[PDB]
């Protein structure tokens, strides 16, 4: 689930993505896991360490997708397909760490603790930039298109739908990100429309 | 720019944008606009009943721009692309009360004051899901999308670029979203791709 200790996690994850990061004290991770806040002392120097350990395995597990991705696709729109999936999979199967990245990345950022959001964010612009001009060069993708547009559309689409989607429900997220990338990749219209 | 009292909403809605409605008091709204909090109590009894008069004059704006748009396109086509657009009106003219309703109108559509959020959330809703049958059903689009999928990701794309969208930028809201529009019609593969 999170990308003794690692069980900790899991249950302060939950908090975090349900309650907020600030609303969230170690006394009430501590009476969740049914254990005194001395003993969650244990495992942890603060909620911003937890914090910490959960963006930082939540992040190297999705840029480890993502190398995974660009290395075994042979063509941009494989890639772009690849790369574009692999958020609803990280909805699916990390679902509080992307809430809690959703909700508490941008403000987190501006500490030292947290400098890696930064570079994880150019990182990932990067990798969408260089993946639609090289579609674009190599004519899988429609010539004028605005790249930074383009890329922001993207980035938009593969992970707002954490704002709705419902993890118990019928759709799982690999449903709604293939119908997504359908849209992203050839439109509503039909054929000659 | 609101979709004397004009004048001091208009400073009330900036300041909700920028800080947050919880975190502005009205005497934070009297002091941005040089008068005593009693002048302020002359033209509303309460920073509630200023998000009130907001809300409303934008979503009476809104829903009286997609029934200029519903009565005045010949096609579903024609319909969904007018409709697509307002937002990007919205998001140009109308700033600070789009970013307040996304960030507020979820939390205080459970309040009787405000009933009225859900009745247009659920009018648009059936606005966008009628578009989307008549056009799958007279072929403009794609026979095989789930409506309601694509009414989610539209809904998603119309609003979610005030994220991010700089009103003093070179980009206008206008070029943001027409752009957006012509991935959502025609995605951003060539044809044969």
């Amino acid at each position: 689930r999170v990308a003794r200790r690692g069980e900790l996690l899991e249950l302060a994850a939950a908090m975090f993505a349900e309650r907020g990061l600030r609303a969230t004290t170690v006394r009430d991770i501590a009476d969740g896991a049914g254990i005194l806040s001395g003993s969650l002392y244990h495992h942890f120097a603060s909620k911003e360490e937890m914090v910490d350990e959960l963006l930082r395995g939540f992040l190297d597990w999705l840029f480890a997708r993502y190398r995974d991705i660009v290395d075994s696709t042979a063509n941009p729109l494989e890639r772009l397909q690849g790369l574009f999936m692999a958020s609803f999979e990280a909805i699916e199967h990390h679902h509080a760490q992307v809430v809690i990245y959703q909700d508490e990345a941008q403000r987190l950022a501006s500490q030292p603790r947290f400098s890696y959001i930064e570079d994880r964010n150019k990182q990932q612009r990067k990798m969408w930039v260089d993946v639609l001009n090289q579609g674009i060069e190599e004519g899988y993708f429609r010539p004028d298109l605005d790249v930074d547009l383009v890329y922001r559309f993207i980035r938009d689409t593969t992970w707002v739908s954490v704002r709705w989607y419902r993890p118990g429900g019928p759709l799982t997220a690999q449903q709604v990100g293939q119908q997504y990338l359908a849209i992203v990749l050839g439109g509503i219209t039909k054929e000659g429309v």
